C-alpha cells in the first residue's frame, strides 16, 4: 500500500514536529485529512520497527475528542506518512491573543480539556514528554471549540532536531526529569502545569534570556507565584500548580487526580457561579509572550529561507544552462516547466505573467529564475513582516534594543553578533530598529 496511490496533497499546513504537514485529500471519497511526512534521512528513529508498527497500531484503535485522531500510516525508503484528522482552528495561544477579556474560569476550561486527553492517553501508556502551546490545536478558531492535542506518542519513536527553528519554546515547557534521562508519564502533568501557569499570568514560570538559561530554572525547579498579577487568581489555582509543578515525579499529582481538583471542579461548570475578573494583565503578558516566540520563530524561518533559496536559485540557472543548447538564454514555456520540475506548472504561468504578459516568444530565463526564486521567498518574508507588525504592539514601527535581545535570546543568536550586525547595518542606530533594519540584520546573520 503506498500513500501517493490513495492521498493527493492539496496544500501545505506548516511544518510540526518531526517534519512538513500537508492537507491531504482521498483520491476516491474525496475525504480531506491532514499528513506528516517524516523523512527518515532527516529523522532519526528511536526504535525497532516493530515497536513503532505496534504503537500506530494501538493510536489508531484510540477516540477521544480532545486528542488529534490518526487514520493510517504508510512508510516507503525515505519516509514515513502519518495520516490524521486535520483541524482547521490553529493554536490555541493565536486565538487567546485575539481575546479583550479572559477569566480563570476560561484557564480552567481550557486546562480540564488538556488533563481529559492526557488522562486517557496516560491510561494506555501513552506519554507525550513534548506538550507545549503549539501541540494545543482548535477545531475552529473560537473561544468555544474543542482543543485537540496533537503528537502524543512521537517522542518515544523519533529523535528531537537540534535546529533552533524546531525547538523554540520547548525549553519553556519540558520536565527537568526529561532533562536528566529518566521520565515517565508525569512529565505531561509539569507540562501542563507550566502551561497553566502561564495562562494565568502571562508569563513562563522558568523563564531566561536564551535556552540554556530557562533549562537551568527548569532543572534548579523553583519558581514564584511574586508577579503583581497573581493577586488577581485564587489560592485553588496556585494550589493545582503547586502539585503539577512537584519536583520529584512520584510526589506530582497524576492527570487522573488532577481533573479531580477542587479547581477544575468549582471553575469548569457550565453555569458560572463564581466571580470572573478579566485577567488583564495576563492577556497583555500572554500577547507579549505569543509575539515574541512567534516573531523569533518567523525569523529563525526567515534566514533558512534565504539560505533555501540561494541554493535553488544556482541549481535552477545550471538546469536550465544545460538545457540552453541554442545558448540564447531563452527558452520556451515547455521547457521552464521541466526545468522547474527537475530542480525538484501554474507557478511557471504566473511568472510568465511578470515576465512577458502577451507571451509573444521566448523567455530570458535568467529573468524567470530571479522572477521564481524571488516570488517562492513571500511567505517567509510576508510572515515576518506580519510577526513584526504583531509584535509591535503599539503600531511605534520599532523593536527597542531590550527586545531584540530578548527576540534573539529565544532565538539563539549570540549577544555580541547580533549588535555586531547591527553596528554594520546602522553605525548611528539609537537602540531601537524599523523593519527593513530588522530584515537587514537577519540577512546578515545569515551570510548575506
Ligand atoms: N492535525 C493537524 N491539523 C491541522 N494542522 C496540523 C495538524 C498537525 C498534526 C498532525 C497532522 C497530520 C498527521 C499527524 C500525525 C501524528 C501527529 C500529528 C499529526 N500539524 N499541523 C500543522 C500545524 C501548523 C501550526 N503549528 C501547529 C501545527
Amino acid at each position: 500500500a503506498i500513500f501517493s496511490d490513495r492521498y493527493k496533497g492539496q496544500r501545505v499546513l506548516g511544518k510540526g514536529s518531526f517534519g512538513e504537514v500537508i492537507l491531504c485529500k482521498d483520491k476516491i471519497t474525496g475525504q480531506e485529512c491532514a499528513v506528516k511526512v517524516i523523512s527518515k534521512r532527516q529523522v532519526k528513529q528511536k526504535t525497532d520497527k516493530e515497536s513503532l508498527l505496534r504503537e500506530v497500531q494501538l493510536l489508531k484503535q484510540l477516540d477521544h475528542p480532545n486528542i488529534m485522531k490518526l487514520y493510517e500510516f504508510f512508510e516507503d525508503k525515505g519516509y514515513f506518512y502519518l495520516v490524521g484528522e486535520v483541524y482547521t482552528g490553529g493554536e490555541l495561544f493565536d486565538e487567546i491573543i485575539s481575546r479583550k477579556r479572559f477569566s480563570e474560569v476560561d484557564a480552567a476550561r481550557i486546562i480540564r480539556q488538556v488533563l481529559s486527553g492526557i488522562t486517557y492517553m496516560h491510561k494506555n501508556k501513552i506519554v507525550h514528554r513534548d506538550l507545549k502551546p503549539e501541540n494545543l490545536l482548535l477545531e475552529s478558531k473560537s473561544k468555544d471549540a474543542n482543543i485537540r492535542i496533537i503528537d502524543f506518542g512521537l517522542s518515544t519513536h523519533f529523535e528531537a532536531s537540534k535546529k533552533m527553528k524546531d525547538k523554540i519554546g520547548t525549553a519553556y515547557y519540558i520536565a527537568p526529569e526529561v532533562l536528566h534521562g529518566t521520565y515517565d508519564e508525569k512529565c505531561d502533568v509539569w507540562s501542563t502545569g507550566v502551561i497553566l501557569y502561564i495562562l494565568l499570568s502571562g508569563c513562563p514560570p522558568f523563564n531566561g534570556a536564551n535556552e540554556y538559561d530557562i533549562l537551568k530554572k527548569v532543572e534548579k525547579g523553583k519558581y514564584t507565584f511574586e508577579l503583581p498579577q497573581w493577586k488577581k487568581v485564587s489560592e485553588s489555582a496556585k494550589d493545582l500548580i503547586r502539585k503539577m509543578l512537584t519536583y520529584v515525579p512520584s510526589m506530582r499529582i497524576s492527570a487522573r487526580d488532577a481533573l479531580d481538583h477542587e479547581w477544575i471542579q468549582t471553575y469548569t461548570k457550565e453555569q458560572i457561579s463564581v466571580d470572573v475578573p478579566s485577567l488583564d494583565n495576563a492577556i497583555l503578558n500572554i500577547r507579549q509572550f505569543q509575539g515574541t516566540q512567534k516573531l523569533a520563530q518567523a525569523a529563525l524561518l526567515y534566514m533558512g529561507s534565504k539560505l533555501t533559496s540561494q541554493d535553488e536559485t544556482k541549481e535552477l540557472t545550471a538546469i536550465f544552462h544545460k538545457m540552453d543548447k541554442n545558448g540564447d538564454g531563452q527558452l520556451d514555456r515547455a521547457e521552464l516547466i521541466e526545468g522547474y520540475k527537475e530542480l525538484m506548472e501554474h507557478e511557471v504561468d504566473q511568472v510568465l505573467d511578470a515576465v512577458d504578459f502577451d507571451k509573444n516568444g521566448y523567455i530570458e530565463y535568467s529573468e524567470f529564475v530571479t522572477v521564481a526564486m524571488d516570488r517562492k521567498t513571500l511567505l517567509s518574508r510576508e510572515r515576518l513582516e506580519r510577526a513584526f507588525r504583531m509584535f509591535d504592539s503599539d503600531n511605534s514601527g520599532k523593536i527597542s534594543s531590550t527586545e531584540l535581545a530578548t527576540i534573539f535570546g529565544v532565538s539563539d543568536v549570540d549577544s555580541e553578533t547580533w549588535k555586531s550586525v547591527l553596528s554594520e547595518v546602522d553605525k548611528n542606530n539609537d537602540g531601537e530598529v524599523d523593519f527593513d533594519e530588522f530584515q537587514q540584520m537577519l540577512l546578515k546573520l545569515c551570510g548575506n
